[PDB]
């Protein structure tokens, strides 16, 4: 149904490696060097020193490929600029029907296991099934890039992988917190706001695109590389992309507030100023909004007030489906 990138056919590889007695060894996507980068992960770059390609199956005896759901929590970013694409792919997860599109729930490293794994991206303006083998560039034996909090759990691992090997390499999915040199990652149209001249209406238009299940990312632009990444004092990260993962309102202190929560992909640092995980306005909500909520754990995920939100963040993004 869906076109086979490079014309792989997963089934029919996999049971050629099963038959055979083999581990699946991908010719498109080969682990070496090149597929790593060309500049910051380029040849030679001490950055990628000491790093060699293992599959799960090598590094743990228990491997999994989704432990507890495949969930925004499983989205950690590594040591690749790809913030706006694991971003999306945190935001993808609340669609229930796009992320079973998107990571082909059936597989595992128990029953058949041939070293070879799909995915079906967004490509060409169609979805589009990718190939790819388990083998993952590791070093200091964990993983380089995307990891999940769950140890034992690899498909965003081999997800992000999928997105390298369409894109020829890592390092190719590295760069800005915008849709920069990023093709359609839906298909539909992308909507943007600028959040200090945006419609009276915003909150409404973000709950909607929620309800529907599009994606939506926000970040805090920047005009130097001095201030790349630079870290707000209350923990905001500059020129990163964030998934906006919820919109709730709740009765503060007998009036309407309008929240926004949202997802740092590096799975930590969080903002802490009104509505943190520890903050005090918690206490004037009703108790079972604050319950129903609000969870302190420090998983880069955390509430702002929908105008906090649009004081700190410069631009919304809404990626659109078909
Ligand atoms: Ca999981
Ligand atoms: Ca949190």
């Amino acid at each position: 149904n869906a076109i086979k990138y490079l014309g792989q056919d997963y089934e029919q590889l996999r049971v050629r490696c099963l038959q055979s007695g083999t581990l699946f060894r991908d010719e498109a996507f080969p682990p070496v060097p090149q597929s790593l980068g060309y500049k910051d992960l380029g040849p030679n770059s001490s950055k990628t020193y000491g790093i060699k390609w293992k599959r799960p199956t090598e590094l743990l005896s228990n491997p999994q490929f989704i432990v507890d759901g495949a969930t925004r929590t499983d989205i950690c970013q590594g040591a690749l600029g790809d913030c706006w694409l694991l971003a999306a792919i945190a935001s993808l997860t609340l669609n229930d029907t796009l992320l079973h599109r998107v990571v082909p729930h059936g597989q595992s490293f128990q029953n058949g296991y041939a070293g070879i794994f799909h995915f079906q991206l967004w490509q060409f303006g169609e979805w589009v099934d990718v190939v790819v083998d388990d083998l993952l560039p590791i070093k200091d034996g964990k993983l380089v890039f995307v990891h999940s909090a769950e140890g034992n759990e690899f498909w965003s691992a081999l997800l992000e992988k999928a997105y390298a090997k369409v894109n020829g390499s890592y390092e190719a999915l590295s760069g800005g917190s915008t849709s920069e040199g990023f093709e359609d990652f839906t298909g539909g149209v992308t909507e943007w706001y600028e959040l200090r001249k945006a419609p009276s209406d915003l909150y409404q238009i973000i709950l909607k695109a929620l309800e529907r299940g599009s994606l939506l990312g926000c970040s805090i632009d920047i005009s130097s590389v001095l201030d790349m990444e630079a870290i707000t004092f209350k923990k905001l990260v500059k020129g990163h992309a964030y998934s906006v993962t919820g919109a709730k309102q709740v009765n503060y202190r007998g009036q309407v507030v309008s929240l926004i929560r949202m997802r740092n992909p590096w799975g930590e640092v969080e903002w802490t100023g009104a509505w943190s995980d520890s903050s005090s306005e918690w206490n004037n909500v009703d108790p079972y909004e604050r319950d129903q909520l609000r969870v302190k754990m420090e998983d880069g995920e955390f509430w702002m007030s929908f105008r906090d939100f649009m004081r700190e963040f410069t631009r919304l993004e809404i990626c659109n489906l078909t």
